[PDB]
């Protein structure tokens, strides 16, 4: 396909190791893979997608994310126009603060959409974020 999504990583500095997922891989197996930060790390979603052949526009990542007790939160992001070429692209979301407190630490777990303004399901795929006192 012209749009290949690659890989989600958490980029947050204070983390003692990669925080990261191959989305050219299973991805029924990425809903068991232990994604953690550390409750009130600062961190970005970080989004790597290829471009092969053709120009495209209006790229569009989309998260939402589920939490026990919690209406679902839908999160929204323009990624815009790129072109094609070999190396990888790299989206990142705004900074965000990971959730803090006794009763925020645990699951959340999150559905995540690479698409476009024509609504193609460039990827669409499950994980969990596991928010704990420590790394």
């Amino acid at each position: 396909p012209n749009v290949v999504v690659t890989r989600l990583t958490l980029v947050c500095e204070s983390a003692p190791g990669p925080i990261t997922m191959d989305l050219t891989g299973d991805l029924e197996a990425l809903k068991k893979e232990t994604i953690v930060l550390k409750e009130g790390s600062e961190y970005r979603v970080k989004i790597h997608f290829k471009v092969n052949r053709d120009i495209v526009s209006g790229l569009k990542y989309v998260q939402h994310t589920y939490r026990t007790g919690v209406k679902v939160d839908k999160a929204t992001f323009m990624v815009g126009s790129y072109g094609p070429r070999p190396e990888e692209y790299e989206f990142l979301t705004p900074v965000e603060e990971a959730p803090k407190g006794m009763l925020a630490r645990g699951t959340y777990h999150n559905k995540s959409f690479f698409t476009d303004d024509d609504k193609q399901d460039h990827l669409s795929w499950e994980w969990n974020l596991s928010i704990k006192k420590e790394w």
